[PDB]
């Protein structure tokens, strides 16, 4: 038996679920579309094998983090019942539109920002924010797929391909392989916003090794057609030196109070009062 925390359900079994189709295979297992036999509703169920593991689960609730309903385990597998977020991946919409308008992009960046800031206040670092970790809900609000699995305890192939790697934003410090502090999430935020405005990740290249080389050595070139506030924020968030990066000295308060997010009422944002610019 593995300790799963307060969300643990000693009664729940795989026999309670009707699995329909595979949702998505990640680094830490597989996610499947399942309909509860009794309750008659749809859940995204993440399954991870117990032989893959070498104080493991710490679920955090937030209007912009996916909700963990309960968790259960068999002799071989672990199950994590999550909200089925149906609005589709944010970056699917991005591809279909080539890029986002600034008010649109700000909205999404702001919702992600708040969730990251809240986690840091509880001494939790997101570590590896990816476009595949960002979804919109039925209404059009940002939902992050991370629910609290201790990632530094799961055996998985992190092997990187030569051309056309898995979309991910590796900060300069992560490439040097230095411990994750909060400021790594701010780089990821900046990279998410960069891609939202420009259509591709910062320092992008078809060659993965060339891409890493850019991240480390090539100066951040921001093309025109974005506002000064957007320009200044990206310059701040995509600082290669993490002691100079925006949100180094005062974390979320540096992002929250930035001129780019002037139009954001953060109280209304968490309370989902600002209606999403796009409805799925
Ligand atoms: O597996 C990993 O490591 C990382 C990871 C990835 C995803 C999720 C995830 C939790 N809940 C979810 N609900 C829905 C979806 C989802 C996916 C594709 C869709 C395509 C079209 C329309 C709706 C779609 C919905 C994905 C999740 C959790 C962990």
């Amino acid at each position: 038996q593995i300790n799963l925390g307060p969300s643990s359900n000693p009664h729940a079994k795989p026999s309670d679920f009707h699995f329909l189709k595979v949702i998505g295979k990640g680094s830490f297992g597989k996610v499947l579309l399942a309909r509860h036999k009794a309750e008659e509703v749809f859940y995204a169920v993440k399954v991870l094998q117990k032989k893959a593991i070498l104080v493991l689960l710490k679920n955090v609730k937030h209007p912009f983090l996916v909700g963990l309903h309960f968790s259960f385990q068999t002799a071989d597998k672990l199950y994590f019942v999550l909200d089925y977020i149906n609005g589709g991946e944010l970056f699917y919409h991005l591809q279909r539109e080539r890029c986002f308008l600034e008010p649109r992009a700000r909205f999404y960046a702001a919702e992600i920002a708040s969730a990251l800031g809240y986690l840091h206040s509880l001494n939790i670092v997101y570590r590896d924010l990816k476009p595949e970790n960002i979804l919109l809900d039925s209404q059009g609000h940002i939902v992050l797929t991370d629910f609290g699995l201790c990632k530094e305890n799961i055996e998985h192939n992190s092997t990187t391909s030569t051309f056309c790697g898995t979309p991910e934003y590796l900060a300069p410090e992560v490439l040097h392989k230095q411990p994750y502090d909060r400021t790594v999430d701010w780089w990821c935020l900046g990279a998410v916003l960069y891609e939202m405005l420009y259509g591709l990740p910062p320092f992008y290249s078809r060659n993965t090794a060339e891409m890493y080389d850019n991240i480390l050595n090539k100066p951040l070139q921001l093309k025109p057609n974005i506002t000064n506030s957007a320009r200044h924020l990206l310059e701040g968030l995509l600082q290669k030196d993490r002691t100079k990066r925006l949100g180094a000295k005062d974390d979320f308060m540096e992002i929250k109070s930035h001129v780019f997010f002037s139009l954001i009422n953060w109280d209304d944002l968490i309370n989902k009062k600002i209606t999403p610019p796009f409805n799925p």
